[PDB]
RNA sequence: UUCACAUUGCCCAAGUCU
RNA sequence: CAAUGUGA
């Protein structure tokens, strides 16, 4: 299957909000628009390079071409024109000199019809022509393009008469994202603002003092350390300069000690230059081709301007870059705001060549606050919490489930000296209190209590613990900070031996809090098999009145810079009719790959488990899939849908449960914001939880909404989006949005109702455990890391993630 | 490794020419 | 999940 299906009507449920997005209304003009094909030779050049051959060569070749016209191009082969230049589909070939030479030939290829695009955002065409809307793009971004460096769909610029330094030879920019976007309402211009770390184009000594910490660069006057020489050589190698040419690396002796087949380099740029060195004694850079031999000192350089940082920034820089760039909601809205008045697109002259008008205020878009479902608890009093704001709290509530804690140990990783026995008592005391108060009562002393010390000691003390203890439940594992004894402990608990395992950090076992013993148990509970709550059963949609399973999917990539770790594919199934319990597939796969390859097997798995623990067939399938991007709708769904309608098949003889496919997006560039200041919430005043927005701004003909299912702590919230790719089950716009809103109230780790639905966020735990079970250890190759991601078969069906 | 929210890191995008 | 903040 292909075709998402249309919305099918709007929701009604929910208190109204007025709301204003950071969405920007284009007013389009119903004109053909004239589109060329564009070839330039030598074809191997920087987009950036490409711009400013067109751009010349549009200058140049004005009397015969292009005279009155301003065309707006993509940097790489598409040109577009608001009236149409003299050509036939008879290409014309130009010469152009770029202060070097090009070839470049320009062939019509098609008419846009901006009058198509209107009739498609209204009722009357099926579908969104993308290359229309492409087209408009390319306008838009003609000019920042050029005039600012991209990264992405944003624009960065060095910020006026302010610096923001990271040290390091870093600072901050500033930017923009921008995309154009069809909606409801009208084409609408998406701008958010950001920042990120770019190279301060600075004299490469600067450079190097930021770098090896020094003040100036006088001290010392004796070439550098060679671990000194190495720390710089690996900040500075692969970044450009100018005198352009990119590092490749750092010379070991000094440019008066450097020679090279032609003396040495000081002399050279005596003799040929005319120009003695400062600092003779510091390296030179060796720039160009790696096998090559040009050198130079590093005085005559200097960092170009506008170069990304790739790399991690250090932990100091971070701390920087958070303190210049956190703003509160209403911050961030007026700087949005600010950002359209000083960005002035109305006088782009080619926004203005295409007749374009994009307005300067926010949309209005008004939301509704779906109200939150009632959280049922156990116990003998069955207290039922009413969140509010996004939150409940536990007090007075005990597990609607509990599991009863009989045989428990103790693995003591921190040194004795620091976290005493006394601790250790004062700690298992207090748990104790909050465990029975939660009717999770710890019956006991833990039966075996240890000090152990390094990664070596986990596996042995464990089998010990395993072989003597008999009906053992748990082992509490703590931990001094930050060590590799705790990606050790889960291979061992999770994969080895398959025995459930809580760690603690040293610190919150010296010094408790009633709050992060109560969250502890919350987990505690849950990987013990137990229930914490469920959602109110009679608050539930109807979709609960037949088995129904959903799932939660994601695929987690390797960070910014790798070239060889797997991507990591999750998908968690529900196991009972609460939703409540989960059980959990994962899988390595081929390195940034968004689809999950081996999709069919794992939800055959999880089908198999639900039907063991409920004895039903599930009627439907509700699947969230986090993270896909709407370029990748297509193929992904194509390849998914039909992996889990393989799944199905396999399984049975016509079992063809109706399949809701849903992608769940937290990472978009859509912002919503109170109009009203009393609707604001809290310090940081964002939209209340439960805000959900399925009109104006939303798809013109598709099924898709933005929900704020969490109450905003710091910053500005992310309301998640969700578009459906496919429904067989025919779900009104409020039954899918209440469901979606009451699955944020399922997760077990906390008393909130969090961003993404419980199942999509389990998804990512998965995930990201694997990725702890493979540290430093990411055909033969591949099965090496399915293995280590393989959980014990005691663990496969827990919540050993939680 | 109590937990959520937020920033970045993740598919698409972006980027790579003496 | 990791780094860094804001909170419970
Ligand atoms: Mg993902
Ligand atoms: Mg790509
Ligand atoms: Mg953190």
């Amino acid at each position: 299957a292909f075709k998402p299906p249309p919305r099918p009507d709007f929701g009604t449920s929910g208190r109204t909000i007025k709301l204003q997005a950071n969405f920007f209304e284009m007013d389009i003009p119903k004109i053909d628009i004239y589109h060329y094909e564009l070839d330039i030779k030598p074809e191997k050049c920087p987009r950036r390079v490409n711009r400013e051959i067109v751009e010349h060569m549009v200058q140049h070749f004005k009397t015969q071409i292009f005279g009155d016209r301003k065309p707006v191009f993509d940097g790489r082969k598409n040109l577009y024109t608001a009236m149409p230049l003299p050509i036939g589909r008879d290409k014309v070939e130009l010469e152009v000199t770029l202060p070097r030479i090009f070839k470049v030939s320009i062939k019509w290829v098609s008419c846009v019809s901006l009058q198509a695009l209107h009739d498609a955002l209204s009722g009357r065409l099926p579908s969104v022509p993308f290359e229309t809307i492409q087209a408009l793009d390319v306008v838009m971004r003609h000019l920042p393009s050029m005039r600012y460096t991209p990264v992405g769909r944003s624009f960065f610029t060095a910020s006026e008469g302010c610096s923001n330094p990271l040290g390091g030879g870093r600072e901050v920019w500033f930017g923009f994202h921008q995309s154009v976007r069809p909606s409801l309402w009208k084409m609408m211009l998406n701008i958010d603002v950001s920042a990120t770390a770019f190279y301060k184009a600075q004299p490469v000594i600067e450079f190097v003092c930021e770098v090896l910490d020094f003040k100036s660069i006088e001290e010392q006057q004796k070439p550098l350390t060679d671990s000194q020489r190495v720390k710089f050589t690996k900040e500075i190698k692969g970044l450009k300069v100018e005198i352009k040419y990119r590092v490749c690396n750092v010379t070991r002796r000094p440019a008066s000690h450097q020679t090279f087949p032609l003396c040495t380099v000081a002399q050279y740029f005596k003799d040929r230059h005319k120009l003695v060195l400062r600092y003779p004694h510091l390296p030179c850079l060796q720039v160009g081709q790696e096998q090559k031999h040009t050198y130079l000192p590093l005085e005559v350089c200097n960092i170009v301007a506008g170069q990304r940082c790739i790399k991690k920034l250090t932990d100091n820089q971070t701390s920087t870059m958070i303190r210049a760039t956190a703003r509160s909601a209403p911050d961030r809205q007026e700087e949005i705001s600010k950002l359209m008045r000083s960005a002035d697109f109305n006088t782009d002259p080619y926004v203005r060549e295409f007749g374009i008008m994009v307005k300067d205020e926010m949309t209005d878009v008004t939301g509704r606050v779906l109200q939150p479902p009632s959280i049922l608890y156990g116990g003998r009093n069955k207290a039922i919490a009413t969140p509010v704001q996004g939150v409940w709290d536990m007090r007075n509530k005990q597990f609607h489930t509990g599991i009863e804690i009989k045989v428990w140990a103790i693995a003591c990783f921190a040194p004795q000296r620091q976290c005493t026995e006394v601790h250790l008592k004062s700690f298992t005391e207090q748990l104790r209190k909050i465990s029975r108060d939660a009717g999770m009562p710890i019956q006991g002393q833990p039966c075996f209590c240890k000090y152990a010390q390094g990664a070596d000691s986990v596996e042995p003390m464990f089998r010990h613990l395993k072989n003597t203890y008999a009906g053992l439940q748990l082992v509490v594992v703590i931990l001094p900070g930050k060590t590799p004894v705790y990606a050790e402990v889960k291979r061992v608990g999770d994969t080895v031996l398959g025995m459930a395992t809580q760690c603690v950090q040293m610190k919150n076992v010296q010094r408790t809090t009633p709050q992060t013993l109560s969250n502890l148990c919350l987990k505690i509970n849950v990987k013990l098999g137990g229930v914490n709550n469920i959602l109110l059963p009679q608050g539930r949609p109807p979709v609960f009145q037949q088995p129904v399973i959903f799932l939660g999917a994601d695929v987690t990539h390797p960070p910014a810079g790798d070239g060889k770790k797997p991507s990591i594919a999750a998908v968690v199934g529900s196991m009972d009719a609460h939703p409540n319990r989960y059980c959990a597939t994962v899988r390595v796969q081929q390195h940034r790959q968004e689809i999950i390859q081996d999709l069919a097997a794992m939800v055959r798995e999880l089908l198999i488990q639900f039907y063991k623990s409920t004895r039903f067939k599930p009627t439907r399938i509700i699947f969230y899939r986090d993270g896909v991007s709407e370029g990748q709708f297509q193929q992904v769904l194509h390849h998914e849908l039909l992996a889990i309608r393989e799944a199905c098949i396999k399984l049975e003889k016509d079992y063809q449960p109706g399949i809701t496919f849903i992608v769940v997006q937290k990472r978009h560039h859509t912002r919503l914001f109170c109009t009203d200041k009393n609707e604001r919430v809290g310090k940081s005043g964002n939209i209340p939880a439960g805000t959900t927005v399925d009109t104006k701004i939303t798809h013109p003909t598709e099924f898709d909404f933005y929900l704020c299912s969490h109450a905003g702590i710091q910053g500005t919230s992310r309301p998640s989006h969700y578009h459906v790719l496919w429904d067989d089950n025919r779900f009104s716009s409020d039954e899918l949005q209440i469901l979606t809103y009451q699955l944020c109230h399922t997760y077990v780790r906390c008393t909130r109702s969090v961003s993404i639905p419980a199942p999509a966020y389990y998804a990512h735990l998965v995930a990201f455990r694997a990725r702890y079970h493979l540290v430093d250890k990411e055909g033969r190759d591949h099965q090496a890391l399915a293995k280590a991601v393989q959980v014990h078969q005691d663990t496969l069906r827990t919540m050993y993630f939680a």
